[PDB]
């Protein structure tokens, strides 16, 4: 697809097999979802720095899909304001920004 | 140009006649500077509302320039960690996330 931005760029999103909205968002090195359940081991990451930092799990090589790209990435899971598909994700889905 | 994503995607900006570096930032919706100085007219803007809300000054159809592109935008200045190229400024410059 080819994304304009007059409004913010949320996309659905299935990851590792359930269905999610999020940000596409250039701004955030990492893609962060709430409320999935994700299978298998996890470690704990430090994210954030601002007022203190917050604490989440990290899953490598999940499975997630976009627009109909099937991809793998990292994925952290914990509390967001919104979902988030950072850069980490967008390198695999071959997302650029054009102009 | 066309910019991948596997580093942050900072580029340099002519704001209002001053060189800055500032990030594309498709998850902020405006477009934000600390230190410098334009003239005219500004309006007080209350942004943020995590912790509390920014007060920062919004300033109407400010030149800028990106890779050689001038476009005239809304710029806000105040504080902030790194300076933001924010949707409001890459619809001007016809900017699209592709994939």
């Amino acid at each position: 697809p080819q994304i304009t931005l007059w409004k913010r760029p949320f996309v659905t999103v299935k990851v590792g097999g359930q269905l999610k909205e999020a940000l596409l968002n250039t701004g955030a090195d990492n893609t962060i979802f709430e409320d999935i359940n994700l299978p298998g081991r996890w470690k704990p990451k430090m994210v954030g720095g601002i007022g203190g930092f917050l604490k989440v799990r990290e899953y490598d090589q999940v499975p997630i899909e976009i627009a109909g790209h099937k991809v793998i990435g990292t994925v952290l899971v914990g509390p967001t304001p919104v979902n988030v598909i950072g850069r980490d994700t967008m390198t695999q889905i071959g997302a650029t920004l054009n102009f």
